[PDB]
């Protein structure tokens, strides 16, 4: 059977991750304001076997959606897809929805696997939407930390 966690995650600044209506997520400070907003991510472990890199989905928790990874304009793009609750999860996951996790420093890359050296990312500013971003180490934001919650 598929191994998955629920976690949360927060970029590299302590911006959460909220559900911006049905087609986006968006990152912001939520310091002193109620957190329940953020999303729970269902990560599982698919199949990839890679040697400093583990091949994960993103799933939202109890909402039918997955992080998808598709072309748009020459241009890789990060997408909320509906799915089957039924056929989801699953050990082998179509390569759009697979994301290398990658840990550094003691923290935590997502890179496409359909596209590689594209990341989740998010932005320095607030209340901006979480993207797929071709740059790292620049201002644009490649690296989270997961809050662990169940297994
Ligand atoms: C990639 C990866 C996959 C799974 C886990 C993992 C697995 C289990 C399990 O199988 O039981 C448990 N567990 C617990 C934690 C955990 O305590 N974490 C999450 C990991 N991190 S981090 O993402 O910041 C990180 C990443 C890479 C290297 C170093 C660190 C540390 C944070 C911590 C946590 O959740 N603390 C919350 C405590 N807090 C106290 C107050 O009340 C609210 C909760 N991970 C797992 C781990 C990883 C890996 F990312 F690699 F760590």
């Amino acid at each position: 059977p598929v191994r998955s966690l629920n976690c949360t995650l927060r970029d590299s600044q302590q911006k959460s991750l909220v559900m911006s209506g049905p087609y986006e997520l968006k990152a912001l400070h939520l310091q002193g304001q109620d957190m329940e907003q953020q999303v729970v991510f269902s990560m599982s472990f698919v199949q990839g076997e890679s040697n400093d890199k583990i091949p994960v989905a993103l799933g939202l928790k109890e909402k039918n959606l997955y992080l998808s990874c598709v072309l748009k304009d020459d241009k890789p793009t990060l997408q909320l897809e509906s799915v089957d609750p039924k056929n989801y999860p699953k050990k082998k996951m179509e390569k759009r929805f697979v994301f290398n996790k990658i840990e550094i420093n003691n923290k935590l890359e997502f890179e496409s696997a359909q596209f590689p050296n594209w990341y989740i990312s998010t932005s320095q500013a607030e209340n901006m939407p979480v993207f797929l971003g071709g740059t790292k180490g620049g201002q644009d934001i490649t690296d989270f930390t997961m809050q662990f919650v169940s297994s």
